């Protein structure tokens, strides 16, 4: 019948987010009273232990105790060093605590009760580690208690019950001469014999850690007495009387109460708020949900991953490339790279959606990707202050202009989708070949006064193999990719528009048999007018002859490279 | 045949604009010495005087004369309170100089020749105030001279000339016993009684005022010398020979120097350098520049100020309230009033073009004209968080809203085009109305996933006359003006730039006998379509049953006013 007394963890840790972010707000404005209300009359019958809840307010002074609820005392060691968190001696810290427990508990067995946190807090990664430890100690360690059940005194438990709810700062009692629930007294108890402890543990037959405090210092008190009773009172069922008596196997204290964490160790918890906390974090969130709310309620069937993991190049960092990259951020788009080699001008932030004022004479392509992480901290823009050369242009300085032709093409590489966004025709053939060398889509805008063309590289055709305007041609028409980049303001508006959204119809599945997606058509090349408000969409094939993608000149390069890239921009 | 010799002023003042910027350079990082390099060979047979240049070197102590150049020293005295530059005993202090060149001349008489600048400079306004002063004094004030011509001796005058080119830092000269020009030299001249005088005048027969300082040199010098004979030597030829007699009428110093501004009064002279070195005004014209330049080659007949002096509202500061004001400020556009009630968001920055991650929570209108003042600071950018009331809502604290109302007609009133950039239907009609009421063009712009819609109030049908999509329509196209912000990145921007294109061609004056302007048509509804790239251009009569612009519904607010409008509202 008689068996050795086992134990339970005290208490459970549930720390909410207020807690860490009030432990924050006093980082930034070594050790800290804390104060928690128990309940336990609230005990989910999945638990095993009494929870002790943490929020930003045990850190007060006036926290307001319900009816029945008991308040316990308790403190937190912030530590400022991670290594020194670490670094520190778990068990003596564990067993400094239990000695000031032991010195309240000998002069009031009601004080030896609490709980201590020693953390380290990460504000700029917003982790937190922590471990929560309630100091329980054994004394004389030789010292075991051998018990055997007692059948049930509904009447003695419910007596109790309603001591304690009533009495709320006592964790013992026992029974005066007349059988009444009075506060533990040494030598009462050392007659009456009888000792009720207020149980933390839900554990059947198994009573909370706590109450190895409460018995050694019923043993101090009370050398002689041996022989007693027990009563571990709940609030619910499960109290249950024990006939004790006190063994010993061979002062020495043990000290035992490290909380094992989420895994089921001995060790510290980290929890990881950032994806609460970081107001970057949170922001990335909801540019995702945007987007994921808009495929949800009105096209389901997009592909928005494909578009968002895009690494798009965009080859000149004015009118155009301010536009453009504005689109694709709101597409989802983060890898973006600026290619331009001018620096911002006093006419350009009026017109370049990217500039203000303050950045004039500044490097222009770096500036623009600063822009957009101004914008959205999160984007991957970067700068490359890179000239592209002309055709028809006497090579000048051919080693460092060599060079801008060697990194074009690790940039055209290292990227998915090329925008050509050049000024004139000049400008637009050394990259619409390297592309076309390097399988990359090319999407290519040109500005003209009035308006504005926007097409794509393979067969279909590209921008080098028939011409776009003819001779014979509008006098405000022929002005198209003519070096015109002061325009009407809203020409470059929809030419850009027009531009990423042609790239992500384009980047969508195609139906078989069609020429479309789930986000429309794909055209060859797109047209406006703006005096009369309008757009075409013709489509031209691949010319034989094309001093660009035609079978021989892609020869040439693949054959001669440098060498006859240097010939090609020369040739007048 | 004789007379009394006159003066002239014996310079000029040509101050360079480097000369106020390394003024300014200085007065950021009280008196100065300056020097300047006369040139008495270069001498336009337009002025009167040698000029005296100052440019930022004369700051310096190396400058380098050219051979025949006079170094001339100087000073100027900067002033940091303008109230002192303009209280300040302008006698008294050219007084204090002339005393210091008469302290030298009596020690070498070719010592007693300087300027002096006071100034004061205004750099915030890059004003420049200053007074050039040429210390020249006559001693005794009593003693006069008179004169009479000597015909001319080239020979005599052609020895003083190489001798004056020579001897750079002498201003006098003077014949020895054996007649060849030596130093001036007091017991000499006592003798030899010819006196050769550097002129720096081209005033015929009237020698520079500095003629005095030496002749109040020479009477200190040989108090008896009475008779004597003058040469006033020009590099030129209008060397002249006097015959001199020193004559006396009634130590008393009269001082004179101070320089005639501009206008030909005796006071200060002030430049304006602002349209030169104002960062903000350099800029401001070169905005100005690209349409100047835009129009002049290819549309010379766009009228650019009308659209310039244009003021527009805008009614909303999300998607299409940043496109849209983009585009106005590049088509010069500079008062621009942004009204919008919310915050901005989190998952705003992407997608309003206007926004940062870091003004996020901050009040939105407020916020989008302080960013336009970025772009160029002298936009006459305004926001006002205002809420418009919607249709079939239950009125909410009528007191406030009714204020809301006031405050929404003060606007609607104070400015030209009104801009109705808002989310559904509801939030149109009262700004609809009141901008009708108030006779003000109105354009609407609305999105939808797929398509937007951009139309203008006039008869021509307004907003509410019909109905724009209907319900036997597609899913993604019913979306429009569905109080749907999100939708394809695109459709903002495009719907964006042909509002404000619309705007303009508008603007301008339409050809008799059509419907075109100088910029082209002028639609009364556009509508775009992404998923297959199209236009279209409807339009639609007054209908004489709408809620908005229909006589009866016009009358009703015109009689009742908020009562009518209150009751409107709420009806559902
Ligand atoms: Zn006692
Ligand atoms: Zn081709
Ligand atoms: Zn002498
Ligand atoms: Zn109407």
């Amino acid at each position: 019948s008689e068996r050795v007394l086992s134990y339970a963890p005290a208490f459970k840790s549930f720390l909410d987010t207020s807690f860490f972010q009030e432990l924050s707000r006093l980082k930034l404005d070594t050790c800290q009273p804390l104060t928690v209300n128990l309940d336990l009359h609230n005990i989910p019958k999945s638990a095993d232990q009494v929870p002790l809840f943490l929020t930003n307010r045990s850190f007060e002074k006036h926290n307001n105790k319900r009816t029945n609820e008991v308040p316990l005392q308790g403190s937190i060691f912030n530590f400022n060093v991670l290594d020194e968190f670490k670094n520190l001696d778990k068990q003596l810290f564990l067993h400094q605590r239990a000695l000031e427990c032991w010195e309240d508990g000998i002069k009031d067995i009601n004080k030896c009760v609490s709980f201590v946190i020693i953390s380290f807090a990460d504000l700029k990664k917003y982790r937190f580690y922590y471990w929560l430890g309630v100091p329980c100690f054994q004394r004389p360690s030789s010292t075991v208690l051998h018990v055997r059940p007692e059948p049930s005194l509904k009447g003695l438990f419910s007596k109790c019950q309603k001591w304690f709810d009533v009495n709320y700062s006592k964790w013992v009692c026992i029974l005066d001469a007349d059988d009444e629930i009075v506060n533990y007294d040494k030598c009462i108890i050392r007659k009456t014999k009888v000792l009720a402890i207020r149980d933390t543990s839900t554990m059947e037959n198994v009573p909370s850690a706590l109450t190895k405090n409460f018995l050694s210092v019923l043993q101090y008190d009370v050398p002689d007495l041996i022989d007693f009773k027990l009563l571990i009172i709940r609030q619910n069922e499960g109290s249950f009387a024990l006939n004790a008596t006190f063994a010993s196997i061979d002062p020495d204290m043990k000290v035992s109460g490290w909380e094992r964490n989420v895994q089921g160790k001995l060790a510290p918890r980290v929890v990881d708020l950032s994806s609460l906390l970081d107001p970057l974090k949170i922001a990335d969130q909801s540019v995702d949900l945007n987007l994921k709310l808009m495929k949800w309620r009105i096209l389901p069937d997009l592909n928005l991953d494909i578009i968002k993991n895009t690494k798009v190049l965009l080859l000149g960092a004015g009118t155009l490339g301010c536009y453009v990259s504005r689109a694709l951020i709101a597409w989802g788009v983060r890898k973006i790279t600026f290619v331009d080699n001018g620096t911002v001008s006093y006419s350009n932030p009026v017109r370049q959606a990217l500039y203000n004022f303050e950045d004039c004479g500044k490097p222009k392509a770096e500036l623009a990707a600063a822009s957009l992480k101004r914008i959205f901290p999160l984007m991957d823009a970067t700068g490359v202050k890179l000239s592209i050369p002309m055709i028809g242009h006497k090579l000048v300085n051919e080693e460092a202009q060599h060079k801008d032709f060697d990194r074009l093409r690790a940039l055209i590489k290292e990227h998915d989708i090329i925008f050509l966004l050049v000024d004139s025709r000049e400008s637009r053939w050394l990259p619409s070949l390297l592309s076309n060398i390097e399988n990359k889509t090319v999407i290519n805008a040109a500005l003209g006064f009035d308006s504005y063309l926007v097409m794509r590289h393979g067969q279909l055709g590209c921008y080098f193999c028939h011409d776009v305007v003819a001779p014979t041609d509008s006098l405000t028409d022929r002005t198209l990719d003519q070096m015109c980049t002061v325009t009407r303001p809203g020409v470059a508006m929809m030419a850009s528009s027009l531009a990423v959204e042609l790239m992500t119809s384009l980047l969508q599945t195609k139906y078989s048999g069609s020429e479309t997606t789930v986000l429309g058509d794909i055209p060859h090349q797109i047209r406006g007018f703006l005096h009369n408000f309008s757009i075409l969409k013709l489509e031209t094939p691949a010319y034989e002859h094309c001093p660009a993608c035609s079978p021989k000149v892609i020869e040439a390069f693949t054959d001669l490279g440098w060498e006859f890239v240097k010939k090609a921009l020369e040739h007048p």
